[PDB]
RNA sequence: UUUUUU
């Protein structure tokens, strides 16, 4: 019946399928599938993600290639697109019928939804880059409230520094300090409390085994491009996402993007980049930092609905002037900032968080006043103290109770 | 009868056998009278695919480098078996024709130590899956010998398990080279089944000497008196070879020495970019030293790679400090070593607060954790020396089993 | 390459 699916299910089902219908690689097979079914007069039907070209022609790229070129692409005509102003980005599903001789692949016959609704509305939507920007209104608890060792990390978030809708967050640390696991806990967060927001998980150069995990323990979306690949690949990849992102916050959806090492996304930009010459402090380029800059500065709130919230891991303290450039560049275009030390983690002490250095911007939008300045005395509190023993101090002062019982006790 | 064999014989020992039947030379007159009656002639190598399609066969002695003795290998087979770089081939070949300067591979007889025809299934390394390592890899050992210690502090320290992207990082004269050849020892004994190869790039070639003899399993190397050029080549030579092993779902163990100097002859040798690191590394060289170490993994479908190298600090350079920092964000096993500590002739030089291994709880037993935990809340505060030296006795009471449980 | 970048 329907492509996806027939790539999804394993070989044996496939096969069963073959001798009862009728009459070789899988990819042979599915295809041997499609075409009997579609002499038949039986309708057909894919789904990818748009990306128009150069020549104005577009195709429907699939997750589990990270977007990249597929053998099983759908071309989609610019008559189709003019006749639904897509863009590159839009998330695509229709009956389409296989390859005529000469053709390569698979074309879009018909379209039925666009971002998964009716393409017939998807044309008087109002433009990404004409919504009307705010600072985060509503919020994001992260404390699901489980009382349990996982808990203590996402409270401490929830208190040092607090999550919005529009969030432009940024998790700073030097490697080993937690910042992914940390990314990861946010993570599961997020999808037990927040179901409704869609969950985009981009991990851009780091580890080969954390994607598999991630994939694993993560509910949503998955898309990676490990250190194996090039940076062509990474900045392929990730701007892929990103527009994927812009898109749904078009339809007034909340979607959350998490990052992982997006200073090696700055890092890919820069190989990428042309030299301009006058090569800035640390071997960075002077213009490499807009691509990544603006790719940063996409995640906000809109005014009319839906917004898009981008969390990423900074690296800082690695011997190296990048990293602090980079750190710098976001920092000044971030709506929030985590930093984490590579000595209340030696410790073992978890989360090792420097609630000194960490904090959002514009807290009161996203908290009552009572919260609010009971922070506000937790900070004062903590401030003279050190790195490991704030932590400690704070973690056990919470180890014994819930984020609101901890409250009126103290 | 067989070349390999014929090879590494001795010159005086078979000549007796000519007369029943340059060295070069008559190595070449031996297999041809071999050839002549129509008896079979067998070879051995490691592929090397070509530009042109075709490859040659690769031998250890050669160091993989360019040899007279070599295979060649027709497209045509390639395609047969999809082969690859790195991959081991042996079977049957027949003797260089006039003209033709080289021997070539007349029939396949056996695939990285398995039957031709199985290749086909195989899954692709690239498109393996990886996780955190699994199985543990112990270097406790009941000997209790007066070096055993080192083995006993870095499993206490710093765990490993198959596919531990490891690093051990001391400056220099702190005994980081020397533990690698006890790592070496140690997972020769309680490992016979895990593939073993070390690799010695570029550093002292004294260390070349003295590792072969006393390592059980393949030693490929590159004193530092061989250009940046070789040691990039042969050590992408070993690493595909490893890479191949894996995919038969096969456990393979790299104990690189000085992946730093592997690091810089990737900076020497590579297209020049405007931009410059810290430490004057270049900004766009250190991608292929990142994959080469990131290869190392853990593997559901079976078999594993696991790379364990040296790492320099404290350098006087920022090249070298950078570096570090830089395999400290793709490895997941740190190890460190201390000046300090060396000095007072204390060893090992191991400093405890800086090693340590990520997702330790998989490879350690909740008992294990506990203990271990304990254990580094209780020397976290001692010093480098008084700490080591602090440990150090009570492992000599017992192996680490026993110490922990008086403990 | 010099400047920038180290
Ligand atoms: N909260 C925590 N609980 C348990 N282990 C932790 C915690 N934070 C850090 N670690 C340990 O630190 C290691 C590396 O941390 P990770 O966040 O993966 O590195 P990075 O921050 O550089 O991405 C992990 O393998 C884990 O064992
Ligand atoms: N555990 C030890 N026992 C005895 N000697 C040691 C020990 N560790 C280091 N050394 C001494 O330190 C010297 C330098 O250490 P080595 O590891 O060989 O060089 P590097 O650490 O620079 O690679 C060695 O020649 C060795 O004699
Ligand atoms: F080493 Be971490 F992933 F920055
Ligand atoms: F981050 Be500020 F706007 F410089
Ligand atoms: F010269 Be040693 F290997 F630091
Ligand atoms: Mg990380
Ligand atoms: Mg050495």
């Amino acid at each position: 019946m329907n492509l996806t699916e027939l790539k999804n299910t394993p070989v044996s089902e496939l096969i069963t399928l073959g001798e009862n219908m009728g009459l070789m690689r899988k990819q042979d097979i599915i295809f041997a599938i499609l075409k009997q079914h579609a002499k038949s007069g039986e309708d057909i039907f894919g789904d990818g993600v748009l990306e128009i070209l150069q020549d104005g022609f577009g195709f429907l790229r699939s997750a589990d290639s990270s977007y990249l070129a597929g053998p099983d692409d759908i071309y989609v005509s610019p008559s189709q697109i003019r006749r639904f102003n897509l863009r590159t980005g839009d998330t695509i599903s229709g009956k389409i019928r296989p390859p005529k001789e000469g053709e390569r692949y698979f074309a879009l016959l018909k379209v039925n939804e666009v971002n998964f609704d009716k393409p017939e509305n998807a044309r008087n939507k109002i433009l990404f880059e004409n919504l009307t920007p705010l600072h985060a209104n509503s919020r994001l608890r992260m404390e699901r409230g489980n009382g349990s060792t996982e808990d203590l990390t996402a409270r401490v978030l929830d208190l040092a520094s607090p999550i919005g809708r529009g969030q432009r967050g940024l998790i700073v640390a030097p490697p080993k300090a937690g910042k992914t696991m940390l990314l990861q806990n946010i993570a599961q967060s997020i999808a037990y409390n927040h179901p409704d927001c869609v969950l985009m998980v981009l991990l851009i150069d780091e580890r080969p085994e954390e994607v598999t995990e991630m994939q694993r323990l993560v509910k949503g979306e998955v898309v990676a491009s490990t250190f194996d690949e090039p940076a062509s690949r990474h900045v392929q990849v990730a701007e892929m996402v990103i527009e994927k992102a812009k898109r749904l916050v078009e339809h007034k959806k909340d979607v959350i993007i998490l990052l992982d090492s997006i200073t090696r996304l700055a890092r890919a930009y820069n190989t990428v980049v042309p030299a301009s010459g006058k090569v800035l402090t640390g071997g960075v380029d002077a213009n490499a930092l807009h691509r990544p800059k603006r790719f940063f500065g996409a995640a906000r709130n809109v005014e009319e609905g839906g917004s898009l919230t981008i969390i990423a891991t900074a690296l800082i303290d690695t011997g190296s002037k990048m990293d602090e450039v980079i750190y710098e560049e976001f920092k000044g275009t971030g709506n929030m900032e985590l930093h984490l030390s590579r000595k209340i983690a030696e410790k073992r002490v978890f989360p090792a968080i420097d609630y000194n250095r960490s904090g959002t911007r514009k807290e009161e939008l996203l908290t009552t006043q009572e919260e609010l300045q009971k922070m506000w005395i937790l900070r004062k509190i903590i401030h003279p103290m050190g790195e490991i023993d704030a932590m400690e101090f704070l973690i056990n002062k919470l180890a014994m109770t819930k984020t609101n019982d901890d409250f009126f006790e103290m």
